[PDB]
């Protein structure tokens, strides 16, 4: 799999655990088609996603459940979810980890893109 | 002004100058409805979006158009743009500053959020 | 004043209020000499640590007590301070804004160098 | 080993390498004791630095050293060198990973912490 998400709560000091996110992929008509979703481990990682086959050139977008991840924890946060969209592939096949760290008022992201 | 967006450049320590942005605001049909947008300004600062009376509760997304910014200045960047959803809530303070912090492969967002 | 630090709360949303801190300058036999301090204002802001005479290029150290805040708000942080660490450069802007976003399991700091 | 230090680079999307690090411990008369050191592998991870028996409770210091980092890779960053210090096995045995996310101008850094 060439796709990974792994998410860290900033306020526990923590992995992000059940973690809801959907996969989008834009098609021909502009519109943003499900292309895979799942929710992070007990690592804070989400693996399986797609596969090498599956996973075409596209611009690629992981929404990340982060209001509801606080409010299962009894907090009401700033932001419906954390989006990362980026184009994938365009110059042939790269691995993709897509990392986020978030609190209530505020998230980061960040990609490490490898060669296999 | 209830919404003011900050961009900075984490690469040059600078202020991001001229950053184009697109607000749009949720439609009950769940489509994104245009709202205001503007560039950033040589402090890095967007002002004037939109007024009190306009800026009533619902969900709000901010697009900000990092990739241009960084195709401008010659690097390669990872993300198609930059998003900011969240919603605005009348029983919280009356000030939104959505603050971002960018680097080719990464980037932070921030609400601070006060009172006069 | 060519220095300013700004602490913003991700965990809040708000400015950072409050905030102590001290400043040192390295000597020629590498210890830290106290050169300034204060605490944020309301903007979570401050100013007047120095004066462009006084701000000589050279190595500064600006710790913020990041523990104190937390602690005062009833939440257990991870580290004892934030500290940043720079080399003021005559070569380089005038201006300097040292920013720093606390969590309690992490903090982010970006420096804003600018010309008047 | 319970202490774990991993590096990104945001304006490469890859794992920072070759990073060094110097960790020091504070001694009873409250000066820096080197503790360990060592550099990040390819993968942008420090592990074996210490270990469970070694590893007493007390306050560590974590100098990363972004500067020459940048400086190797041609670029002229703002600050020295991150540092993250924090109190650990206060309460018994914890497994400690600090991560930093590096930018020329900016840094982060967290800590996730587990109980074995
Ligand atoms: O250090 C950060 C500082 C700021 C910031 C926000 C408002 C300002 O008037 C300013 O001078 C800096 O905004 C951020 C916004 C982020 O998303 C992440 C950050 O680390 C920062
Ligand atoms: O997005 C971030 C991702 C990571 C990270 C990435 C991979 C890991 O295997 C890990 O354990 C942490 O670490 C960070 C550390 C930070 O200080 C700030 C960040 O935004 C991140
Ligand atoms: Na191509
Ligand atoms: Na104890």
């Amino acid at each position: 799999c060439p796709l990974m998400v792994k998410v860290l709560d900033a306020v526990r000091g923590s992995p992000a655990i059940n973690v809801a996110m959907h996969v989008f992929r834009k098609a021909a008509d502009d519109t943003w088609e499900p292309f895979a979703s799942g929710k992070t481990s007990e690592s804070g990682e989400l693996h399986g996603l797609t596969t090498e086959e599956e996973f075409v050139e596209g611009i690629y977008k992981v929404e990340i459940d982060t209001k509801s991840y606080w409010k299962a924890l009894g907090i009401s946060p700033f932001h419906e979810h954390a989006e990362v969209v980026f184009t994938a592939n365009d110059s042939g096949p790269r691995r993709y980890t897509i990392a986020a760290l978030l609190s209530p008022y505020s998230y980061s992201t960040t990609a490490v893109v490898t060669n296999p």
